[PDB]
C-alpha cells in the first residue's frame, strides 16, 4: 500500500482532497469524515493514513498512540537562509479579540458574555482560554462561565452552541468542519466581525489575513484592523499591532499526525508533495496548489509555507510540549472526553 | 532445446495446447497453470516460454522482465493492403455495456451497482474502468465501491467474487480462467445477458461477436444488438453503433511475451507456426486451426487474423504505451501484488 490516505474533515476540505489525489496520481487518496475525532478514529484504525492536527487534536491523537510526522512552517520574521523544511518552528500567538466599541470588555470582564470560539479541543480557541478561564474561577463551569458560545464540537443542544449557525440551509448546527459558518480561525472572527459574539478567541495572523481587504469575501473585505482590539491577561486592551506582548499564550503548529507504522512514509511522501504542490513548486499553480484554498485554510493552513521536519520522532508530548501538555491535561480533569477515555488505557 | 513451451490457463486452454503441440510435431509443447499469474511464474522459472497475454498482465510480465514478442493482430477497416504480419496495430476500445432496460443507469451512478468483469488486472475488465472509478472518486476503495460484482481473481471470500458462478458443479468459484463461467471478454458479457450483473467492462467487439446470432451457443444466440448500451464519460447512453467517442480508453493489443533470451526464436516458431494453423493456414481448417478456440478464445483471441511483429526493440512500457503504463502504476498503488512484489525484488 504505497498510496497515501488523507483523511479530510468534510466535503469543503474532502473536495480538496479529491483533487489532491488526482494531481498526484493516486500518489495520496481520500477518507473523509464530519469531525476531526472521526478522523483520529480513522487513522486508529488503518481507514486513513495521515492528516494534518491543531496541537490541541494532537493531544488526542497522541493520547490515542499516534504520533507527528511533519509540522507546519509559515513566513518568519527571522528571515533565515535555512531552507523552510530546515527552518525552526516559530509557534504562533493564541489571542482574544474585539470590537473596539465595546468598551468595558477587559479579560476580568469576559463572565457572561457572548464567545466565539474556532472549535472545542482547539488550542486558540478553546485550550489555552478555557484553561485560563478555568485556573482563575477554580470552577470546572466553563460551560457556564459565558452566556451564550459558538463552540463547534461541543453539544449541540447546549449554550456552547447556541451561537453557531449551521451552513447556508442552518442544518449541521455545531459541527466541527468548515461547514459551519463559524467554525475554525476564521469562523470565530466572522462570528465577531458580525457580532454574533462579544469576543473571538483566534491567532495573531487570523486577524491580519481578515482584515483591511486582505480577505475580499463578503464579510471580511470591509473590515478593519483598528476596529479591534487584543484583550490581555493584565486587563488592557490593545491593538492588534502590540500581539508580542497582548497574548495568550505560545501555541505549537498544526503538524501532521500518523501511526507510528505508517510515519516515515508518510513524511516521504508529503516532503515530495510539497515539492510538487507547495507554495514554489512545480504544478503550483498550474495544476493543484496544496496550501491554498481560497481562504478555507483546508487540510492545512493557507498561510503555510512548507511542512518543516521535527528533530527526531517526537512524541506528541515533545512536540507541544509539557506545560502545554499540563494545561491540556488540567482542562481535561474538568470534562471527559469519548475518544480520549477509550484511548486512555493506552498510556497506563 | 529448439521446442517452445506454451503456458495454458485451465484445461480448455490445455486441451487446444495439447492438439497444437501434436500437428506441429512438439515443436510447441505444453505446461499448464491455474491462474495467468502462476504461467507467468513458469516462464520466469525457464520452466515454459511463452504465452499471449492481456495488455494488463503484460505490465505484470514486463515488471518480472518479460519482453513483448508478437501482437494479436484484428480484421481492419482501413490500410488494407499490407500483409498482416506487417500490418500496424490498431488497438482495441475499451467499453461500458449494460442492458437498456435499466434506465438511470449511467457512469455516474454506477456507485452500488452490480458489476461484470474479464477477471481482475485485465486492461478492458479491470484496469481502465477502475482506474478511472479510482480517479474520480479519489479514493482507493474501489473494493467497496461496487455492491456485488464477479472479477476472478479477487480474494474469492470477497464480495468482488460474490456473483462468479464457479463451472458448472459450481466449483472453482472465480478462478481467472475459462473454466470458471463469468471469465473472460465473453465471460463477463454473458455475466450480463443473463441479469446477474448491470454493467460489464468489456471491449467493442465482443458486444459484436455474441449478438444477432453471431455466437449459436445457447445464453448468445437469442440475443440483439440494441438491447445493450453503451455508457459514456460524459454520462450519455449512446448505441455500440457509436463506440468511437463513447470509448473508455485505447487498449494495447493482447501480446506474446517470453523471456529476453528466448524472444527472437519464439518469434520465428510462431511466425512459422501461424503459417501452418492460422486463419490462412496450409493445415487449417484441416488439422488445426490457431486462433479458433470454441467460442472460448483460448490462447489467443478468436478474431486473431494473425500474430503481428513491433517496432523496433519494444519493452512492456514502449509497447503499452507511456499513459497507460501510468494509468495502471496508479491504480496499483492503491493494492499490493504478491508477484509483482516478488519481482520488484528479484529481478532488481
Ligand atoms: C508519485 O510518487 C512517486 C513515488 O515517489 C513519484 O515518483 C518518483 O519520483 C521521481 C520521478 O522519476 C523518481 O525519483 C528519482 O529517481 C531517480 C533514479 O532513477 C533519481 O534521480 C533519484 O533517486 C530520485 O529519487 C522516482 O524514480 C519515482 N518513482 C517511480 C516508482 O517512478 C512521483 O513523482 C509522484 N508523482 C505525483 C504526481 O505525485
Ligand atoms: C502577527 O501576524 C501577522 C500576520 O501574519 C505577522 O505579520 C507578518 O509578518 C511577516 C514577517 O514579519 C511580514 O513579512 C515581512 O514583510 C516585509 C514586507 O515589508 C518583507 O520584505 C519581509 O520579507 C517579511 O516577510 C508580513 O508581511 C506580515 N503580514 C502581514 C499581513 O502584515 C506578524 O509578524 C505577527 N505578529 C507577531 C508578534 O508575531
Ligand atoms: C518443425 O520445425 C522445423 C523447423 O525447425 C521444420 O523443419 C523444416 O522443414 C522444411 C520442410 O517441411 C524444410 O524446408 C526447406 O526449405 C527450403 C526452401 O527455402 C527447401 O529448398 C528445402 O528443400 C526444404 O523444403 C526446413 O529445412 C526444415 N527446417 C529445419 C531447421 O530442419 C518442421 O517442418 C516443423 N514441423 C512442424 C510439424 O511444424
Ligand atoms: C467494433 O467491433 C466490430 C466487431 O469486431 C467491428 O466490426 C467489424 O469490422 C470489420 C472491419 O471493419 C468488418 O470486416 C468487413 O467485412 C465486410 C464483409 O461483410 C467487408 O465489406 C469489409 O471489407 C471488411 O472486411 C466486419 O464485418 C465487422 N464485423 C461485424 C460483426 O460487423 C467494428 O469495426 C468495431 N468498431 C470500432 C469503432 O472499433
Ligand atoms: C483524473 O486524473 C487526471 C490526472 O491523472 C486529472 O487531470 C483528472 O482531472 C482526473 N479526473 C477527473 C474526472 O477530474
Ligand atoms: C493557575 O496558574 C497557572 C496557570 O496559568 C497554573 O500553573 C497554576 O497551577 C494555577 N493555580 C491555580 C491555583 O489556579
Ligand atoms: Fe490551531
Ligand atoms: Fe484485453
Amino acid at each position: 500500500y504505497t498510496r497515501v490516505v488523507w483523511c479530510a474533515v468534510g466535503p469543503e476540505e474532502q473536495k480538496k482532497c479529491q483533487q489532491w489525489s488526482q494531481q498526484s496520481g493516486q500518489n495520496v487518496t481520500c477518507a473523509t469524515a464530519s469531525t476531526t475525532d472521526d478522523c483520529i478514529v480513522l487513522v486508529l484504525k488503518g481507514e486513513a493514513d495521515a492528516l494534518n492536527l491543531d496541537g490541541g487534536y494532537i493531544y488526542t491523537a497522541g493520547k490515542c498512540g499516534l504520533v507527528p510526522v511533519l509540522a507546519e512552517n509559515r513566513k518568519s520574521s527571522k528571515h533565515s537562509s535555512l531552507d523552510c523544511v530546515l527552518r525552526p518552528t516559530e509557534g504562533y500567538l493564541a489571542v482574544a479579540v474585539v470590537k473596539k466599541a465595546n468598551e468595558g470588555l477587559t479579560w476580568n470582564s469576559l463572565k457572561d458574555k457572548k464567545s466565539c470560539h474556532t472549535a472545542v479541543d482547539r488550542t486558540a480557541g478553546w485550550n489555552i482560554p478555557m484553561g485560563l478561564i478555568v485556573n482563575q474561577t477554580g470552577s470546572c463551569a466553563f460551560d457556564e462561565f459565558f452566556s451564550q458560545s459558538c463552540a463547534p464540537g461541543a453539544d449541540p443542544k447546549s449554550r456552547l452552541c447556541a451561537l453557531c449557525a449551521g451552513d447556508d440551509q442552518g442544518l449541521d448546527k455545531c459541527v466541527p468542519n468548515s461547514k459551519e459558518k463559524y467554525y475554525g480561525y476564521t469562523g470565530a472572527f466572522r462570528c465577531l466581525a458580525e457580532d454574533v459574539g462579544d469576543v473571538a478567541f483566534v491567532k495573531n495572523d487570523t486577524v491580519w489575513e481578515n482584515t483591511n481587504g486582505e480577505s475580499t469575501a463578503d464579510w471580511a473585505k470591509n473590515l478593519n484592523r483598528e476596529d479591534f482590539r487584543l484583550l490581555c491577561l493584565d486587563g488592557t486592551r490593545k491593538p492588534v499591532t502590540e500581539a508580542q506582548s497582548c497574548h495568550l499564550a505560545v501555541a505549537p503548529n498544526h503538524a501532521v499526525v500518523s501511526r507510528s507504522d505508517r510515519a516515515a512514509h508518510v513524511k516521504q511522501v508529503l516532503l515530495h508533495q510539497q515539492a510538487l504542490f507547495g507554495k514554489n513548486g512545480k504544478n503550483c499553480p498550474d495544476k493543484f496548489c496544496l496550501f491554498k484554498s481560497e481562504t478555507k485554510n483546508l487540510l492545512f493552513n493557507d498561510n503555510t509555507e512548507c511542512l518543516a521536519k521535527l528533530g527526531g520522532r517526537p512524541t506528541y508530548e515533545e512536540y507541544l510540549g509539557t506545560e502545554y501538555v499540563t494545561a491540556i491535561a488540567n482542562l481535561k480533569k474538568c470534562s471527559t472526553s469519548p475518544l480520549l477515555e477509550a484511548c486512555a488505557f493506552l498510556t497506563r
